[PDB]
This record gives structure tokens, sequence and C-alpha cells, in this order.
């Protein structure tokens, strides 16, 4: 058997790790399948993509086209249906009809071998008709044959009969394919919509307490949920909800020694009160948690729990499973680190003594939370645990529960980030917060929406409790508005950490990306009602952005994205399209000065002619404009950061 | 089982078609194996390449290095040994000793639990010691352990004892490797030297006849061979040596109708006198051919026969095997074409009728000529025959006779050229003749010496009987000299077609790359003794260049090639290196005007420091210069077309 088939079809894409891992999609998501296709000699080829579902059923007729002259690179758009494991192949074939048409269009007006040429055509159309299932279509082709086979008609008329629109249409749906040759199947993993699309909100339940009881419970915190749903979020991410260690507990502002009533870091998981399968007592009971999850569900909110595979010195595992830790010669355990960050309040897990036990317990914990309605897990620092560990665990869980979504919080080097996405993580944190210039945003989103989209789904958190970027520190509220517009419109999944709405932007110190008085080490009660009343929140803008996303399919996908040139470095423009839905966004990245620029739109990417002029509506303001190949903007920081426009 | 191992090792290169075909090398050839390597956490990693020969024997320990900071791409040079099918794997591992040294070098002068750190090191070196086979190396490590375990000595001294060069050297040879994780093996095909390296000469035996017998025989043509060997060529390529058809035979200058004693195209193979396994009667007998091959061998010349899978209308197959041709409805067979070229004197083969018969007869023919000492075949237009046909034939032949070399004459699109190389062709023709500017040469050779070298070996014919480039037409002898230097020094394999050294450069008509009075359609007697006597030939230069190649290993490999900047578009500079041998070449691409320029050498690429000044000798003249980071050169057409310099 040969590696190359009768008609060469090579380098089918997307492909992940030479086919040992699946490419990714979600229900209803479109993407391009491509291949290198050609044959020997000078005759024509055709090609088509055959997509098969988990039950083995082939998809619709899906012909490919050469993507650029002389490249032999062919492609077509496909769309994923029901969730599950699909497969796809590319079929390549000789296209004798196209070749015959090519020669005939030349030879008939030249009187060259006309009887012979027309007869060759008749014999081809006969073969074509042989494989057409519908009887009227078949008869249409046989009628073409018969007209071709008629020496009483002029050569030009005989040829013309072979060139009618109805014939073109039949051959379009059921072409005569010579020597059909197939690629080897590639795996495609189709997961649910929320894996790609959703708006996330992070907050600390313990901060949402009462005057009488400052430490919030699930019962008290659930009162915040309606406000979160009203802002249009779909997923709530909670920091670890388990008991917190006392030994080496951190004090306020990440100080080494807790004093008095310091509450410590949620990531310092575990005490005699229980471990990762337990709830912090100040939060309430398992029944209270169930209540919280239910109220969230009623409001259209899914819960994402933090999973941080590490533990405090007081965690039961420390004495129950000593071999789950690396011990120095005196038996002591060094606290965990991810330099230059130090985590004096926790021990790291060692994975090479009892990998089976660690995996088994991990999936036991996960399956526990899944039993209590948690179908999403935000995984802390997975890059400091073995890659194959996550591969195994995720495979186990999704093996039984494919709806479960895992989000990789890996701010690290590109190789590790990519590998983690490839082995099963449904979503990944990204370099987004560190991409603020037009060049940074454009290059990075070009990357994310490009080849990487075949294995990675980005979750754009505009901030996190560990990351307050300088852009926001120096820029204030207009910057929050800009970053919100950007995050919300560039990724089908985005998120913020509570306080972002209030434009909280005071750093621990100059040069730091930490918050002053960080919520990680102390309760941080917020007067939401007052902020709302005094209008010092961008919650309305957040709500509008999520509504716009909910009303415009173009913003609920990733791969279709195009940047348009402007004449100002501070002003960026880009468009996203999904079916007949087109959204155009123009953002002023300068949070301090009014910026005017001319935007020169790439009209064919919008599906328009260069001379054409089209009506747009700015969904942030309701204003309408008429935009063409050259458009003036128009952006004043504070009054408006950006246009988020739909094409009318 | 997981796709990723304990220590990730990913995207191992070189790789051909995702592992379904082998990467290529020849005996003695070095190339880089690379991989993406990293681990969880922050500890150091190490990596090494394992080459296993056809009997499964591993090569030496071959450690990798990170090729660039922060990229996680690691690489090492390996060298191929005996011919056959090899395999290679990359091993990745934790490097705990490197990690420990890093931490210890900081912590010990600082006084941070130094007893503990030194004990960790001692226990580590004990582990490292356990694996070392050598007794003395073992004693050296255990001595380091004991010095580490000596609280009577200063901490800095205990640590210093662990850092001596002797110890570095031991761990450098037998490092302590944690959690060794291997890639899946990739195949490497090692073929004989001549597959990569050799000088080729094409000529028509029929032109070397006598006053009394104008049509040459193998016995008369054999008298031309000494001069060819004297020019330093290793391989002689003969156009088809079979009987030539009479039906529709072409006349002189590619005219439609032969008249009189017109000799026709050698590529119009076959008559009732015999087919592809027979010899043209005017050339003599099989015995005469055996004599020719023997005399060539005596002179150190190998024969490459043209294999052109096509037929004159008089070929026996036409009536013996009608199904090997595509017939039109009137039973006639359309003549072959390669648009816009027309081959009115031949029929093309049809392959999907009796594929086995065609393959069987092809390999039968090849084995016939192999039995008469032909171990190289130059294959005509393989891209107009099915790719899998060649894959099959070459696999079949090399399965029994791995020394046989196939050269693909496929001037076509890049995808086909690459695929043909990848499926088994030992050598490929290239776009060389159409790369004449500095930009063209640099970019194309960058391509060929880069990733493509994993599957393709270039044969630089500076001309062929079908290609007389405009550069040569307008430039005359100095241009022939330039292209000779370029071809001979840029590829380890190059060639010319007879008459090149005479600077034959008259085209068929303006705008053509065909020769006037082409040898393809007529006897072309040349008075070689006279040409030599009158000095109107660059045969001595050819001889000199081949001598330089034979004397300088740098020119007998492909992959090591670097271009150095000059301040003139018309002046190109590049270096090639193999071990301690370095060749530096500077070429004036202007064949009409003296050019002077400054050549600024990239000294690290030469293995020299930026301040160094090095003696070089131009092997074309014997002249010596002293060159450094910036050098004046003056190159004069007709006198000094180029410098071909050796270092020291
Ligand atoms: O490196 P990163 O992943 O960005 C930080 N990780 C989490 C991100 O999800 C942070 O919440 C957390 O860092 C906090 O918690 C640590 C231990 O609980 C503290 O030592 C540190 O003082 C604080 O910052 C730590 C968890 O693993
Ligand atoms: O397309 P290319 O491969 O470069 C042309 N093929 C050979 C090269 O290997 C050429 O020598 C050869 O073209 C010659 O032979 C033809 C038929 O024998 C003639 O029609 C043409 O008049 C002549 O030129 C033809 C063979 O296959």
């Amino acid at each position: 058997p040969t590696v190359v088939g009768r008609i060469p079809v090579l380098d089918v894409r997307p492909v992940v790790q030479r086919g040992r891992r699946p490419a990714k999609a979600v229900t209803g998501e479109s993407f391009e399948v491509s291949a290198t296709v050609f044959r020997e000699g000078h005759d024509a080829v055709g090609a088509n993509v055959v997509l098969r579902d988990p039950r083995g059923r082939p998809g619709p007729w899906t012909p490919m086209r050469e993507l650029a002259p002389g490249t032999d690179r062919w492609g077509a758009t496909v769309t994923a249906g029901e969730t599950g494991t699909w497969s796809y192949t590319v079929e390549a074939w000789g296209d004798p009809v196209t070749t015959w048409r090519h020669h005939a269009r030349i030879k008939i007006p030249a009187g060259l071998d006309t009887d012979l040429v027309l007869e060759e055509g008749a014999r081809l159309y006969e073969r074509a008709a042989a494989d057409v299932p519908g009887r009227e279509d078949r008869r249409e082709l046989l009628a073409a044959v018969d007209a071709l086979r008629d020496e009483s008609r002029p050569a030009a008329s005989r040829l013309a009969a072979a060139l009618t629109p109805q014939v073109d249409a039949v051959l379009a749906r059921h072409p005569l394919r010579d020597l059909v040759t197939s690629s080897d199947p590639l795996p495609l993993l189709v997961e649910r919509e929320r894996a790609l699309y959703g708006a996330w909100y992070e907050f600390f339940p313990r901060s949402e307490g009462t005057p009488h009881t400052p430490h919030g419970t699930f019962r008290t915190a659930a009162r915040r949920l309606p406000a979160i749903a009203a802002m249009g979020f779909d997923v709530v991410y909670l920091p670890p909800i388990h008991p917190i260690g006392t030994t080496h507990r951190k004090g306020r502002n990440n100080t080494l020694s807790a004093t008095g009533d310091d509450v410590g870091s949620p990531w310092a998981i575990g005490s005699p009160e229980g471990g990762h399968d337990s709830i912090h007592p100040a939060l309430g009971t398992l029944d209270d948690f169930d209540h919280f999850v239910t109220e969230a569900g009623k409001l259209g909110l899914e819960i994402a729990l933090d999973f941080a595979l590490q533990c405090s010195p007081d965690h039961p595992w420390v004495h129950k499973h000593p071999e789950w830790f690396h011990h120095r010669p005196d038996g002591t355990i060094a606290h965990a680190e991810n330099p230059p960050k130090k985590y004096q309040d926790i021990y790291p897990i060692a994975f090479d003594a009892d990998p089976d036990g660690l995996a088994t317990e991990t999936v036991r914990i996960l399956r526990h939370w899944m039993d209590h309605g948690v179908r999403i897990f935000r995984v802390d620092n997975p890059h400091t645990k073995p890659v194959a560990f996550w591969e195994r665990v995720i495979a186990d869980i999704n093996g039984t529960d494919p709806d479960v979504i895992f989000l990789a919080e890996a701010f690290t080097r590109p190789a590790m980030m990519a590998t983690l996405a490839q082995i099963g993580f449904q979503q990944s944190y990204t370099y987004f917060t560190w991409r603020n210039t037009k060049q940074e945003l454009t290059e990075y989103l070009t990357e994310l929406s490009g080849e990487a989209a075949s294995y990675m789904r980005p979750n754009f958190f505009a901030n996190t409790p560990d990351i307050l970027h300088a852009y926001l520190q120096h820029g204030g509220r207009p910057a929050f508005e800009v970053r919100a517009v950007l995050a919300a419109t560039l990724s089908p999944t985005w998120g913020i950490y509570s306080g972002y709405e209030l434009c909280e932007n005071t750093p621990l110190r100059e040069g730091s990306e930490e918050y002053l008085d960080s919520e990680k080490y102390q309760l941080k009660p917020r007067d939401w009602t007052r902020a709302a009343r005094e209008g010092t929140t961008i919650a309305p803008l957040v709500t509008r952005l999520n509504t716009i996303r909910r009303e415009n399919p173009a913003l609920r996908q990733l791969r279709d994205l195009h940047f348009h040139p402007t004449d100002k470095e501070e002003v960026i423009a880009y468009s996203k399209r999904q079916g007949s839905n087109t959204v155009l966004v123009v953002v002023n990245l300068d949070p301090r000065h009014t910026q005017e620029a001319t935007v020169s739109l790439d009209m064919p990417q919008l599906g328009l002619d260069w001379h054409e002029s089209v009506p747009v509506r700015d969904e942030l303001t309701g204003e309408t404009y008429h935009w063409g190949r050259a458009n003036y903007v128009r952006l004043e920081p504070g009054r408006t950061p950006a246009h988020v426009c739909t094409v009318l």
C-alpha cells in the first residue's frame, strides 16, 4: 500500500499533534477544512470534505475550492452539529467534465475534431447521469447527452446545450468524480456552546456579608447573584470554597503573618475541618451551597469552581498521604513557589510517588462537585502539575461527562499553554491583559483566531485578582471602558473580576500588578447600591455589551475576524461576521485624549463592493451612520470609548 | 495511555508527511534533530537524540541544547552512518543536578539552610553515581559526595568540591536524568554518498560519430569519456538509447515532419526493432553498451539512463497492450502534450487500465538495465504519471537494490515537486536555471538548504537540452562561468549538458529558452580538440571547480550554507562549512561590467570572533588575501568571475 493515493490529498488541516489529539469545535461553530490537492498531468481536479458524526452519518455535500491560484491548496467551510466525537476526511478526484468543457470551449469554434469532442462529452454526461439518484435530474443530463448526440444541429448549438444553467446546477450537486481518493480520517471534538461562548464574573462570596455577619455565606452571597445576572453574565467563577489553613496564614496585603481576625487566602486549602470536598464553615453548609447553585441556575448562571491542586499545612492529606509531597532530608516540606511569586502558606503536590492515587482522588473530588451541580472548573496553575496528569483526569471526567468544562489558568510560555489546550482543556487564559497597543492586539488576536483556534478557546478576563495592569492603573475609568469593549468583542468568552465595574485601580505599589488591599487576604465589602446610585460604575456598559453579544451571532464566535487599517496608531478597527450578521468595532485605545482618525474599510471582507456605501448603527448609542471605503471617526474618551456597530 | 509523556517531548523534526515517509540523509551527512521540550514546574530539563541503526544499535550519547532562550525548542546535530533504514527518538528528562546547582549557588554564600542544601546535593550525586558504569568516574563522584558530606569543611568549600571541571566532565557524559520520557521513533533513510554528492555530464552518444560514420555508436562515443572524466565528472547521463519511432518523427529544430536521414527525438521510444529494453541499431549492440559502461566504470564514471515512460506510435506496446493508452472514440490515440509544449511524435501512457502490468513491466525494464550495470536512472516527466506509480516502482526496486538512484525531472509546481521527492526520488531537478538575481538565489537556496533538505536532494544542471536561459544568452562566456561557479558551489550535486563548456548560447528564436539547431533532432558533431586548442571553452574551469569540490568537504554537503551581506545587489557572498573545512564564495552576477563591492562577513557564522582577521586563498587563481569583518573585492568579467576561497 502506498502513502499517496491515486489522486494526492495531503496535509489535511486542522490537525493537532499529527492526529493523536482531536481538533476542536463547538455546536454550531463553523471553521475551514483544507488540504493540498493535485494530480498528475494537466487535467482538472475537484475535492470535497466529508464530515461524519459520532454515529457515523456523513454530512451534506461540501465541495472545496482552490484558495489561491497555483498553490494547490484547497479549502471549504464546515459546520459542527451535535456534541460528540466526529471525524472528517477530504476526498479528491479527477474532474473530467471541467476538463472537457475547457477543451470544448476552444475546439468547437475552431472546427477542431468537433464530432469527436462532442461525442466524448456525451459519453461523460452519460457516466455522470449513471450516478444521479433523482430521476428528473438524471433525465435532464440524458437530454443533454441526446442534444450533444445530434449531428443535425450546429456545433455551437450542440455545445451550448451542454452549457445551460440547469445542467450546471445538476453537475454542481452531483459531479462526475474520477478516481476518488480519500484522506485518512481526523478526529474532531465537538463540545457545547458554553465552551466557546459565555460571559464570566468572578467574585468572593465571603466579601458579601452583612453588618451583623461581615463574613458572607452562600445564603448571603446569593443575594448578589441577581445583580450579576442582570449584568448579562452566564457563568460565575468562585475562588476556592473550602476551609482555609491557619498555619503560616497570610495577613492583609500578602503579609507573612496573620493577626487577629485575618481571613487568609482561599487558595490555602484544607484544615482538620475537611479538604477539597468540604466547605469553609463560615460559608455555611453543603445545603447552603446547593441553595446557591440553584438560585444561580434559576437566574441563568452556571457555577465554575476553582480547582487548586495544592494544600495548606493543615490539610488532612499532609498526614494521611505524606507521599503526595516532596520532603527535604529533615522531613520538612518547602512551601510552593512559581518564581518570583512565593506561596508561603501552601505546600505543592508531588506527583511521582502515587500518581494513581492522586488522579483517583482528584476525579473523586471533581465528581463530588459535579454531583452538586458544578459542570465547570477553573483550574489553578495547571502548568505546575504534570501535563499528562491533566490529560488523564480530563479524559476520565469527559469520558463520563462530556459537558464538563475545564479552564486552564496557565500564564506561562506559549509551548506549555498550547500543549495544555491540546490535551483537553476546553478553555485557556491568555496574554490578553498584556496586549494593549494596536500592534499587540492585532498580532495576538491574529494568532488566537488563526491556527490556534483549532485547539484553544480563549477566555478574556480583562482583570483578575492577581492582575491589575498598568493600562488600567494609569487610565482610570475610560480605560476600563476600552478594555471592556475590547474583551467583550474580541473573544466569544470574556470575564471580569468583581470591582472592575467600580474601576478599582489602586495598585499595591508602583510597578506592581497587584491590587492595594487585595481581596485575597481580606474581606472586601462593597456598597453596590450606592455605587449604582452615584453612577460610579460601568455596569450599564457591561450589560449593554453582553446584550449586544446576545443579539449578534458574530460576537459569539472566534475564527471570523478581520482588522481594518486606520491612520492613527491609537485607533483600532475590526469586524466579525457570522452569516448575515456583521459587527464593526472601532476603539480608541487612548484613554486620555480625544482621537480623530480616518478608517479605510476592506469592503470585500464585509461582503461589499469598494464603491458601495452602507448604513450602520452604533449599538452603544443608537446613532446611525453611512459608511464607505473611507470613514471619519469621532471618538472622545469619557463620552464614548468606541463604536460597537451592526451593519444594517 | 496519554499522548503526552511524563516529560513532554513534542513536534520532533525533521519529519516527513507526519511520519508516514522517512526523512533522508546520506552516509557521513550531518543534520539537526530538534524537538519541543519542557516540563511542569520550574526545574531544569535535559534532552538527547538516540539514533538506532538498521540493526537497532544506538549511536553515541547525543545531548541537545535549547536553541534560543524562552522558546523551548531544543536541537542537536547527528551524523548518519552505514546505508539503510535508521530510526531516531528524542529523549527528554528532568535535570535535577542543574536545578540544584542553580539554587545552591545562590543559597550557600547567603547562608540559607546550607547543611540541608549540601545534603540534597550529596544524595543527588549518589544517585548520579549509581548509574555511571566507569569505575574511576564512579570514584570521582563518590569523592564529591564525601566532600559534600563533610561538616568539618567550609560550606563554600564543600560546594566548590561539587563544581570542579573533572566532575563537570563526568556529569557531562553521564548525567542524572529524571523521569526519562521518549518520543515515538521516526524513520531515517540513509543512502549512498552519490545520492547527495556528484558531478553530472549529459551528452548524446549519437553525436560522437566519425567522418566515415556520422551517427555515433557506443564504441565511438566511448572515446569521448576520457575527456569527461578528466573534467572531473562522476556521472554521465545518456538520453534514451532505444530504437526511435518513424511515424510522425520530428525534423530538425522541432519541425513536424522529418525528411531524409533526419534522426528524430530519442524520446520517441520504440519501433519493431524493440522497445525500452532494446538498443537503437545505429548505436550498436548490447555488447557494445556493456563495453561503454565498462570503460566508463574504468574511468570512474557511472551511467545514468533516461527512463521516459512513453511511446512512439511504432512502439510494440501500441498493438501488444492497447489498454496502456487512452483511446478516443474512433480508436485513435491523441499525441502527448505538456501545455504549452506539444509532443506530436509520441503517445502518453494511460495508467488506470492494468496498473499492475505497467508497474511490473517498468520494474522489469529497470532491472534489465541494472543487470547491465546501470545504478542510476534519470526519470522523464514523472509528474505526468501518477505519483503512487513512482512510489510503487521505486519502493519495489530499492527494496531489492537500495543502491539505485532515481532523479526526478519534474519542472512543475512546488507541491508536486516536493511530493515526488518525499515518496522516494533520491534527487530532484530544481528551479535553479530560473534563479539568477541575488534575491532569487538567496531565497531559493535558503529554501532548499532549509527544511526541504529533509526530503529533497537538488541536482543543479546549469543547462539542459530543453533549457537555455536568457541569462546565458545575453551574458556569453562570463555568464557560463558565473553559473558554473554558482551551480558547482551551491549544491553538492550539479551538472551540465554537452556544449555548455563551449558556451553554446544561440536560441531558437527571441524569447525562447530552446536551442537553435537543437541536438534533440539532429546529430551535433563538435570539434572538441579544436575547441580545446583554440581556448574557446571553460572546460578547465569546470575541471578546477570539480577538483575544488573533491578537495573541500564543505562543498560535498548541502545543509550548511550561510549568506553574507554585501553592499552591491550584483555581488553575492556565502560560506559553507564541514568540520574544520570552510569555503567562502563571492560571485559577480553581472557578466557584463566590472563590479567592486564591500563584503561584510558574519564572523560567528564562520566560527571566528568579530575582531579576528583570517588568511584565505582563492582556489580559482591561487591568490591569497587577508579578510575580516569588512572586505573590498573587485570582480572583472572574463578574468575573475568569482572568488572561490578556502579558509587558511
Ligand atoms: O500564579 P497565579 O496562578 O497567577 C496565583 N495563584 C492564584 C491564581 O488563581 C492566586 O489566586 C494565588 O495567589 C494567592 O494565593 C497564594 C496561596 O493561597 C498566596 O501565597 C499569594 O500571596 C496570593 O497571590 C495562586 C494560587 O495558586
Ligand atoms: O517537459 P520536458 O520534460 O522538459 C521535455 N521532455 C524531455 C525532457 O526530459 C525533452 O527532452 C523532450 O522533448 C523532446 O521530445 C519530444 C518528444 O520526444 C518532442 O516533441 C520535443 O520537440 C522535444 O523537445 C520531452 C520528452 O518527455
